[PDB]
């Protein structure tokens, strides 16, 4: 699914991400997967990959067979679907350890004022 700049607002709201890194959690996912819960990366360097609407590295944090990631305790299959409850809790995981320098999206293109979400 993809969510649209308002919808996305609505949903990382309901979800309980914090009010004031908000601006930043909703440029980070429209630059790391244009709001779609689906999106799989092509593989990097590394033969890792980046998982749904969070692009979350399967490097250490969703496992890639079957039996429940590491870090995150998921599949990276678990990472892409429609609902994102699953995803969100493990996007806070990774926040709560490396805050946004996980994702080189919101290192790129996140650093000169993000969108105002007031309008949602």
């Amino acid at each position: 699914k993809r969510f649209t700049r308002c919808g996305l607002v609505n949903e990382l709201r309901k979800q309980g991400f914090d009010e004031n890194l908000m601006r930043d959690w909703v440029c980070l996912v429209e630059n790391e997967s244009a709001r779609y819960t689906d999106k799989i990366a092509n593989v990097n360097k590394n033969g890792s990959r980046d998982y749904g609407l969070f692009q979350i590295n399967d490097k250490y944090w969703c496992s890639k067979g079957s039996t429940p990631g590491k870090d995150c305790n998921v599949t990276c299959s678990q990472l892409l679907t429609d609902d994102i409850t699953v995803a969100s809790t493990c996007a806070k995981k990774i926040y709560k350890r490396t805050k946004f320098d996980a994702w080189s999206g919101w290192d790129n293109h996140c650093n000169h004022s993000n969108p105002d979400i007031s309008s949602c």
